[PDB]
């Protein structure tokens, strides 16, 4: 029973059990340590904590970045199935010489539509791929309880909020047509701005107009270089610092690498809807 797999860049075909298994980025090293499939390879620039025990593991061949994995590196590992996705569209040709190779069908950069379906198709045909069926569908049961769960925290409520990026002492909204329109779409927070604009960077004229309620920041910078969260009292600008949110104590600076490294997978998920739900509790 070979299954196939037609997807957003073409069609593959598996007809063995794979066996070495190449990921090129973390959503997808997360959907096969949710399934309990070793990998034989992977990106290590830049590993979510929830993932730790994959950076230091020396059995699993370092790819290389995230962005744009070493074609050398594998090619020399020889898989027999490699996980890409919208990140790496201009190698999926190159790659799909070297194996058989599934593209992730997902929206990284306008989430406002089908992100959790989506998710959940991937998660089925990954458990199809390795014999994993039983334990993808309870996966994505638990994912559908998870989305429940901050629905019913989020449901009737008068809130609004905004999604901002820091990057380097510098801050910009991400809305509802952006990678962070799920959470918006699917988990039923109310935008703070609704009108459609690398983010918008926060003006006093937007701040203004557009005065959120609840504050998610996600720190960039943690990520990228390497560095500590930014906590409340690393933040200087003013801008945010006037808004309800920081008056009221509902900024919450979420794990970021659940938010900004993967924000597509079945442990990633269940972070930012934690995070989610944060914002809107108003007693500890
Ligand atoms: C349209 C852009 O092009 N691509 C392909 C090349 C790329 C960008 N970042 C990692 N790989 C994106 O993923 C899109 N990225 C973003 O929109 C984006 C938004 C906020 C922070 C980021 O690091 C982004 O790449
Ligand atoms: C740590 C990040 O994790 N992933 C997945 C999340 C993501 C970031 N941008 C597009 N997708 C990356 O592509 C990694 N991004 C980068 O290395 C990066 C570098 C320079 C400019 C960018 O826009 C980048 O995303
Ligand atoms: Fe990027």
């Amino acid at each position: 029973e070979p299954i196939t797999v037609k997807h957003a860049l073409g069609t593959t075909v598996i007809d063995h059990l794979p066996q070495r298994v190449a990921v090129l980025d973390m959503n997808e090293a997360d959907f096969l340590d949710q399934l309990n499939v070793p990998i034989m390879g992977m990106p290590k620039d830049y590993v979510p904590h929830f993932l730790e025990k994959y950076k230091k593991d020396a059995q699993i061949q370092d790819l290389g970045a995230i962005v744009q994995p070493n074609m050398e590196r594998i090619y020399a590992l020889k898989p027999d199935l490699i996980l890409m996705t919208p990140l790496h569209v201009n190698q999926y040709q190159e790659l799909s010489k070297i194996a058989p190779t599934i593209h992730y069908d997902i929206n990284f950069n306008n989430s406002e539509s089908n992100h959790i379906g989506l998710v959940k198709d991937h998660m089925m045909t990954l458990g199809k791929i390795f014999n994993k069926e039983d334990l993808a569908r309870q996966k994505v049961s638990e994912l559908d309880e998870q989305v429940k769960q901050v629905q019913a925290v989020t449901a009737n409520r008068p809130e609004r909020a905004l999604v901002v990026l820091h990057n380097n002492g510098a801050f910009s909204n991400f809305g509802i047509q952006s990678r962070y329109g799920f959470i918006f779409n699917a988990f039923g927070v109310k935008p703070a701005s609704g009108v459609v604009d690398h983010g918008q960077p926060i003006s006093s004229e937007f701040i203004k107009k557009a005065d959120p309620d609840i504050l998610y920041i996600v720190d960039r910078t943690a990520v990228m270089e390497h560095r500590p969260n930014i906590n409340a009292a690393s933040v200087e600008n003013p801008l945010l610092r006037q808004t309800k949110a920081w008056k009221n104590g509902r900024v919450i600076f979420v794990d970021a690498d659940a938010w900004y490294t993967t924000a597509a997978s079945p442990t990633s998920l269940k972070i930012v809807m934690e995070d989610v739900k944060k914002g809107y509790q108003l007693e500890h």
